[PDB]
């Protein structure tokens, strides 16, 4: 029986017989074989999807979490406070729900939106629009865990990558080896430096023989990484990864120089037609953002980068449930047909 | 390990061993102790949560789905169909993706919400919109069926409830015994009939000692199987429940009759108080119908129906994701304040 990442994995994680255990039995999530679409793009090689989507917020973020809020709880903390109108405050929401903690999000006045935040709202987060600015509102986020007992759950908080490199561990026990190529899609690059840390730590153990070359993928209008500067105004329909100045920026790219990798980007048109063609194909809905990882995987191939054989893997970070919007705007107009059979076969390719 | 529900039940299932297997890795999803939730609503036993929102498009559907389309390319079929606006129709066309085949969805130009089929529509469903109405369309998609290889998958189809029913061996294996009572949502039925056979099933082989009394749960505004009656106009914000004349209604009627249970109803207010109290309770987000389940438990654990001590299993039979208006709906508008930490600290509660 599944019983979360952290009793799967707790040898290789920050946390003993005492530690108290949150789970919602997040991880374990589909290594699926993508045949359809290594056929519809042309790579002569496995392509393997991790979906992500199916952790219990709908993001891989809850493997950061339940370790986030279980060394929580084993601190005495009370409450966990969050300044994020996205999947992390959904998560850690859901998390303090199950911890019997309370969930805070200050954001200022301007960032709220209720779409955003609906999620992380229902799981009992009491949200606080601060009539101020952004590092206004930090502060008093700051502060307040300077002077209280509440956990903060920002990129700060290290269990978060920490919970996350499982990632990595359950791609390499269920292929039995490490692929050679990992995609990711890449925003404040916590993901990215990860899995990385979970591969090395599989291959310092010799779980695997080979270390896989991380490739990771941000958008087009949003890549710093890419560049090698910030951006201040980051652009990209793909929420997830609309960063301009990625908090774990160094060791993103120490994880793609380590490896022998690379972080590049893809145009938001790159991007849908992935998004939309990993459901055409596989019947697997994952949002915008993730869908970077196999727009980052067709670049390649239409560049003649591959030799054939190779055995890739993707991550699908987020369910496509997240983002009803791009569903809509991405979906063609129904065809209009008479009541009659023969028209009907006539429209269809019968 | 896991590899979908056919390969996990096979010997359940009407398979054999050339039977192409068309899977999402559906199925095996978290049986959640809700311990919080149980002590919210005073509860003096064990409450079980099978979160079905995590299968791979959303919804418990996918379980007879991963069967239908199986069968359907065993059969030779080049593609399915149906006449559905919701989950079913988002189901169906995941799997007719993932068997390489395609998809047709035929419903009235009127009843066309965009919203209900972007997941249909991104895993490749055609959706065509009849000038007519659902009665005209469906007597197009029977002669179709008729006359070509294209596999009818609407409520019609027997293998959707044959694979659905492996939901029940999943929660028998995972507790080694059966549950006094299982709440379940019902709308056309399907699901509660599928979990009967299934316990019955484990139960004549001996896998569990005891049948559950199945107690199935509907809304007030469309309880037709409550009242006896078929319901013109259902009403409900519960969406997969709005059913008026339910297609398995005679089953669901002997499964409660034989195992001892009922179908009642519930207000869509107590659905909504049952919708929001699992996400704050244990962090799990299902959409609205699934909480008729625990909004039943509710009803009945205040009207004193419990003596102690019972193990109580419910279905939560979607994603929260899958209905993000009603999230937003029930969500209150946050809290203005200034930026003065003193301030913020005295809204909370500090
Ligand atoms: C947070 C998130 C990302 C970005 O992850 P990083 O570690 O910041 O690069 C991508 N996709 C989804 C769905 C996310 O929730
Ligand atoms: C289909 C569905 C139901 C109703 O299932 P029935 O077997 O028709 O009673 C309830 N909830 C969800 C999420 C569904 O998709």
């Amino acid at each position: 029986r599944w019983q979360g990442i952290i009793k799967q994995y707790k040898k290789y994680l920050p946390v003993d017989e005492n530690t108290p255990i949150v789970t919602l039995y997040e991880g374990n999530t589909p290594l699926i074989e993508a045949d359809n679409l290594a056929r519809a793009i042309g790579f002569k090689g496995k392509i393997y999807l991790k979906y992500e989507g199916l952790n219990p917020t709908g993001s891989f973020k809850d493997r950061g979490m339940t370790l986030a809020i279980s060394k929580a709880v084993e601190a005495g903390k009370r409450a966990v406070i969050c300044a994020s109108t996205g999947n992390t405050s959904a998560s850690a929401a859901a998390y303090a729900a199950r911890a019997g903690l309370r969930a805070y999000v200050l954001l200022p006045k301007g960032a709220v939106a209720i779409g955003k935040l609906s999620q992380a709202m229902i799981y009992g987060a009491k949200v606080l629009a601060i009539q101020g600015t952004f590092d206004d509102a930090l502060n008093i986020v700051r502060k307040i865990g300077e002077n209280f007992p509440v956990e903060i759950v920002n990129s700060v908080n290290p269990y978060r990558i920490e919970g996350q490199k499982t990632a990595a561990f359950e791609i390499c026990d269920t292929l039995g080896e490490a692929p050679d190529y990992h995609f990711i899609p890449v925003g404040n690059a916590g993901n990215i430096t990860a899995y990385w840390k979970g591969f090395k730590i599989y291959y310092e153990e010799g779980k695997i023989t080979k270390l896989p070359r991380m490739m990771g993928w941000q958008a087009e209008g949003a890549a710093p990484i890419v560049k090698g500067y910030p951006i201040k105004n980051p652009q990209t329909i793909a929420t997830a990864i609309k960063i301009g100045n990625p908090y774990s920026w160094k060791s993103a790219l120490k994880a793609a120089q380590e490896s022998g990798g690379k972080i590049d980007a893809v145009s938001d048109s790159e991007i849908l037609y992935a998004y939309k063609l990993i459901a055409s194909t596989e019947g697997v809905f994952c949002e915008p953002a993730s869908a970077a990882s196999v727009a980052g995987l067709i670049k390649l191939v239409r560049e003649g980068f591959f030799k054939g054989g190779e055995v890739v893997t993707c991550t699908l970070t987020g369910n496509g449930l997240k983002d009803p919007d791009t569903a809509i705007k991405v979906c063609e107009e129904p065809i209009t047909v008479p009541p009659d059979f023969d028209e009907v076969v006539k429209v269809l390719g019968f």
